[PDB]
């Protein structure tokens, strides 16, 4: 399949809810060839009144590799979930995360979870049946997933990719409907709290997202770290001063470096840790 189709869908839909404007990042991140010149990375970026950054990375290889990383980051005044689509596809295999990632914790407290997901449980139920739970995964990743997350692995077929496309569109339209209803925060302390929550999220992903190894192989370590911190998770430098180890001290090694492990806990949650009503039940 061509994930460019989905980027086109999303930009068109967004422009019926607001007006996108070009991000300044478009002058520094647009097109990049891999070191062996066989793979092209295509990058797009935009902003809007409530959206700090809407950005896509699309990778098409002559080998069958197709990658989409598409995200919408809100301005800290709008405590919206972060829209997240991370599709890693090869000739035969698909490894997929699609979610409205919660800005604030939905595990211990209830207010934010009810505010944003109460009316989306049926949407998550629709696709959890069609795109089955992907199995055990990095336990720290669940800190960032919503009760409607689609985490799935599947073999390539016309039917499975058709379902994936329908899910992306349904989930992105749901997120745009949340954006419609997002009113700006006026309390300065709350804006700071929303900003730290976003910075913590960007800091986690810029350090530990699974795609970083593939990027490093394609364009080398130096440019990959640049694309990761200044484009994909732009804001890790500007929205806060805390380091990855400030937020996640469990990863501090005996020498003060960040532990090479992706997961300090280990991979867990062999079954979906939310029940059919979206209540967290997580075992292992
Ligand atoms: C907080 C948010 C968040 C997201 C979105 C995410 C996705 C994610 N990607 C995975 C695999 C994978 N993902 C990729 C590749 C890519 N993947 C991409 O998203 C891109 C852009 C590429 C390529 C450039 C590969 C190659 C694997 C399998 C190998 C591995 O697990 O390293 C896994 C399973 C491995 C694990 O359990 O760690 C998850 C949960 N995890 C998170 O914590
Ligand atoms: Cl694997
Ligand atoms: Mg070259």
């Amino acid at each position: 399949v061509s994930y460019k189709k989905l980027i086109h869908f999303a930009l068109e839909e967004t422009n019926t809810h607001t007006l996108l404007s070009p991000s300044p990042l478009q002058e520094k991140y647009s097109s990049l060839l891999s070191m062996d010149d066989k793979t092209e990375l295509q990058m797009l970026s935009f902003e809007a009144h409530k959206i700090r950054l809407l950005r896509s990375l699309c990778i098409e290889g002559s080998d069958g590799m197709q990658v989409l990383d598409f995200a919408a980051f809100p301005k800290p005044e709008f405590d919206l979930p972060i829209f997240c689509a991370n599709f890693f596809t090869t000739a035969k295999m698909n490894i997929i995360v699609l979610d409205l990632n919660p800005l604030h914790d939905i595990m211990d407290q209830e207010d934010y979870k009810e505010k944003y997901y109460k009316d989306l449980i049926t949407l998550g139920l629709k696709y959890s049946k069609l795109l089955p739970w992907g199995g055990k995964l990095t336990s720290e990743s669940l800190r960032f997933f919503s009760p409607i997350v689609i985490w799935t692995r599947f073999s390539s077929s016309p039917h499975n990719h058709s379902v994936l496309f329908s899910a992306f569109k349904d989930y992105y339209q749901a997120w745009l409907g949340l954006m419609d209803r997002s009113e700006g925060e006026t309390d300065a302390s709350q804006i700071a709290c929303n900003c730290e929550a976003q910075h913590r999220y960007l800091t986690w992903r810029s350090e530990k997202d699974p795609g970083h190894g593939v990027l490093k192989r394609l364009i080398g370590e130096d440019l990959a770290k640049d694309v990761i911190t200044k484009f994909l998770f732009n804001g890790v430098n500007e929205l806060g001063n805390k380091t990855f180890l400030d937020y996640f001290p469990e990863y501090r090694c005996e020498d003060g470096k960040v532990n090479e492990k992706r997961s300090m806990i280990g991979k867990s949650f062999e079954n979906r840790p939310w029940n059919a009503r979206g209540e967290f039940i997580g075992d292992r």
